């Protein structure tokens, strides 16, 4: 039967539905209680996850209601720009929320001490509120112009949004601009990576050619040399983490300075192992900051590649009213509008397969285990 297609319809929306609020909830409790999860970018996500979460409480199941209905706006007038500017709002601040986290990452990185514990909470706070404000800012257009002029937001009395200008210029400032400068920056980000890689390895280097030139000296002069070289590159390699290192590095320097050879050898001696060590914390480090790259990057392309069927399908029908079939095109945009949606609920899925402190936090969470 062809209502059975809208009793489908509906059941599968609600799935999703259900699906976005409990997993977007879960990573709201994952932020908000564990500690070891207390970074920037675990509070951009977890802002990501309320985002998603608002989407889906007060935007999907009004297109539930809306598909019920025949895609007849049942609620009032004004109502119906209120929930476009709302739907473009969450949406918006998601896609801006992924590429202001692989911006302020890959910036990061940039900083020579950018692996010091000192953190600041208020100032990834104050970058939250920038993008939302920013999200606010560019779905302005659709409360203004929406409730001035009932035409831009009805659409044969469907609530679309009908205006052409309209979703050309937001299918570029929402989300083509936000999609390119991500790319850019995944893909600087590998690279600086790599070059950090590369430094560290430099670093272990040198460490390595000045403890044999220190095991073989002769004189105080030549030790103090070693260990020069020595500290400028255990202090470049700790990326400004702060360690132990470099104090014990700067100990065999001041028994190097009073001019004991044997003992600022042995100190050497014991450096060596030390060096060893710190420098594989280092490169694991480095590694670690690869694997969340990735991860990130996994996020990116599955939200990215959900809402792209979509705004393809949108842009095509607003460039041929008649040279493409439209009704194979409105079964598409249904179609891919839920795709899109879908990609909200996506996000928790992913934290669960590649991070062991979701993981855990949620099979914990699922058996009410605080
Ligand atoms: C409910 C509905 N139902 C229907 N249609 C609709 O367009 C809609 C509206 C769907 N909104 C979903 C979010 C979209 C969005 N905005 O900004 C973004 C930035 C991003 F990164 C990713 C996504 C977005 C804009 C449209 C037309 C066919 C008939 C049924
Ligand atoms: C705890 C940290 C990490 C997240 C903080 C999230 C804050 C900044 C977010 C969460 C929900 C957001 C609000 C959700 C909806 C709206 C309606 C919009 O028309 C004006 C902005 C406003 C009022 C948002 C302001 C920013 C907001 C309050
Ligand atoms: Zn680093």
């Amino acid at each position: 039967t062809h209502l059975q297609e809208k009793n489908w319809s509906a059941l599968l929306t609600a799935v999703v539905i259900i699906l976005t609020i409990a997993g977007n909830i879960l990573v709201i409790m994952a932020v908000s209680l564990e500690k070891k999860l207390q970074n920037a970018t675990n509070y951009f996500l977890m802002s990501l996850a309320i985002a998603d979460m608002l989407l889906g409480f007060l935007v999907m199941p009004v297109s539930m209601l809306t598909i019920l209905y025949g895609y007849r706006w049942p609620l009032p007038s004004k109502l119906c720009a209120v929930w476009i500017y709302l739907d473009v709002l969450f949406s918006t601040a998601k896609i801006w929320h992924l590429c202001a986290i692989s911006l302020d990452r890959y910036v990061a990185i940039q900083n020579p001490i950018h692996h010091s514990r000192f953190n600041s909470r208020t100032k990834a706070f104050l970058k939250i509120i920038a993008v939302w404000t920013i999200s606010v800012g560019i779905s302005m257009p659709i409360p203004v112009f929406g409730l001035q002029d009932d035409s831009k937001v009805f659409k044969e009395g469907s609530c679309l949004l009908a205006d052409d200008n309209f979703v050309l210029i937001g299918s570029f400032v929402s989300f083509f601009i936000p999609l390119t400068i991500m790319v850019i920056t995944y893909f600087l980000t590998i690279k600086s990576l790599q070059k950090e890689a590369a430094d560290l390895e430099d670093n272990w280097e040198t460490l390595n050619d000045n403890l044999k030139v220190i095991e073989k000296a002769d004189n105080a002069a030549q030790v103090k040399d070693a260990l020069t070289k020595m500290r400028a590159a255990a202090l470049d390699a700790g990326s400004g983490s702060g360690d132990i290192l470099v104090g014990q590095i700067d100990d065999a320097l001041k028994l190097a300075n009073e001019g004991k050879v044997k003992e600022a050898q042995a100190a050497a001696e014991q450096l060596k192992t030390t060096i060893n060590a710190y420098i594989q914390k280092y490169g694991q480090s480095i590694s670690n900051e690869q694997k969340a790259c990735k991860v990130l990057g996994i996020v990116f392309f599955l939200f990215v590649v959900m809402w792209c069927p979509f705004f393809i399908t949108n842009i095509m029908a607003v460039i041929c009213k008649e040279s493409c079939n439209e009704d194979v095109i409105g079964a598409l945009l249904n179609v891919f509008v839920w795709i899109g949606y879908l990609s909200s609920a996506v996000n928790p899925l992913v934290y669960t397969l590649f991070n062991k402190t979701y993981r855990s936090a949620f099979s914990r969470y699922i058996q009410c285990q605080y």
